[PDB]
DNA sequence: GCCGGTCGACCGGC
DNA sequence: GCCGGTCGACCGGC
């Protein structure tokens, strides 16, 4: 991680900053604002790096072509743009924000990539875990980790960025975690709700204990298993209790 | 639908105005300018039920207001929310609420939402409301034997930002409880979500509305038996050979 | 404490 | 044409 180093200054800096008000997804602007304030070559969003990416190799043209230039099957997989999209890529038609993206922000720097999400938090309000990311998209993303035995190219880390109504919104405190530092089979799958990995970042665990390559291992058997078990649970809950309306 | 009607009038103004995008404010002004009086947005719609009620408190009581395990299903904020109501904390806007606008006359409902569609952008179908709270609804409306009560209605607006803004440029309006259910593309990785464009929505049913629920539910019992199945080939087959 | 449903609308593979 | 996954958080029942 390239930025637990300052995570403080960043604590510190966030912690007190206001933003206007009509959830606080614009708070993640000062973050992004912050770390290209104290971290600029290192920074970028995600759609931001394509477009450097693609710049830097104009004559690199067709969607293919473009793809050949990440070296790597599974950063491939995470950060980049559909065929048609990637085909019409161009420096009069940069790409532009994407609610879909993997990342809020990429930290970079030798070849190494770490991903931050940005998770907002109302803590006035209720505390319902919100969605981290994809379990299906987790799942590909290790295969992939495996097959192309690339365990030590990239992290997924969040910042949650704890905030309050004020008359204004203001963060009253942040929070910091890494994926791949905490236990695979203790990860909570909502199925429903996208078949997205929920939990809030100040509560995750951070004890885990081996390589890169077994974690994948062991994501990938919780998941295979909390699959199974949903596609019986929803005879249970879908079918059953209206099979008698027939 | 006490939409239907004046279908015309609404369309001719909507297109050509400007403002995710949230014309859903605008489509409301219209149906207030004409309608103040049948038509609230749903939380609006609850103080007004709950202001005209200043007897009954708490909440198994403020429930019975309802007058149906339907509408109360559809309609109500739940336990502490409605125990804690009063004139001096009134209900705002809930991200979760079932309906965007309400036009009740009568005693008949008709739940409104309006899609807003960016036209230019893609044409991927919305999320039209939960197949699962669908068919508890149809559930009750079954059991509580009331098909005469409620719609549910979708109006699309459509737009583009040919300019410094956005703008609508066409609308249209169909008719959740007119279509053919077993057609219903039920997406569940989306929240469960009934998924479509309101434009290609069908519009040809031609049954008793207790026939639509009861149609509607083996639909959904045949889907979530096949999501089942498609679990296991898509996240179950594809990932065994890593373990 | 524990658990999991809902709104919102969005591409892109073949 | 046919399909369906993804980000965004966010509530209440026992
Ligand atoms: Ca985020
Ligand atoms: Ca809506
Ligand atoms: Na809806």
């Amino acid at each position: 991680s390239f930025i637990k180093p300052i995570y403080q200054d960043i604590n510190s800096i966030l912690i007190g900053q206001k933003v206007k008000r009509p959830a606080g997804e614009p708070f993640e602007k000062l973050v992004y604002k912050f770390l290209k304030e104290n971290l600029s070559d290192l920074t970028f969003k995600q759609y931001e790096y394509l477009n450097d990416l693609f710049m830097k190799n104009p004559a690199i043209i067709g969607h293919e072509a473009r793809y050949k230039l990440f070296n790597s099957p599974t950063l491939l997989f995470l950060l980049s743009r559909g065929k048609a999209a990637t085909e019409n890529w161009s420096i009069e038609n940069l790409f532009e924000e994407k609610q879909n993206d993997t990342a809020d922000i990429l930290l970079v720097k030798d070849q190494f990539y770490e991903l931050l999400d940005v998770k907002t938090r109302n803590i006035s309000k209720s505390a319902f875990a919100p969605n981290i990311i994809s379990a299906y998209k987790l799942a590909q993303t290790c295969a992939k980790m495996i097959d192309n035995k690339e365990f030590d190219l990239f992290d997924i880390n969040y910042l949650e960025v704890d905030w309050e109504l004020n008359g204004d919104l203001v963060c009253v405190s942040t929070s910091f975690a890494e994926l791949f530092k905490s236990e695979p089979s203790e990860l909570y799958i909502n199925w429903a709700a996208a078949m997205q990995i929920q939990f809030h970042v100040r509560d995750l665990d951070q004890g885990f204990n081996g390589t890169r390559e077994e974690w994948a291992k062991s994501y990938l058997k919780h998941f295979v298993t909390q699959a199974e078990q949903r596609a019986i649970s929803m005879i249970d809950k879908f079918v059953k209790p209206f099979k008698k309306y027939i």
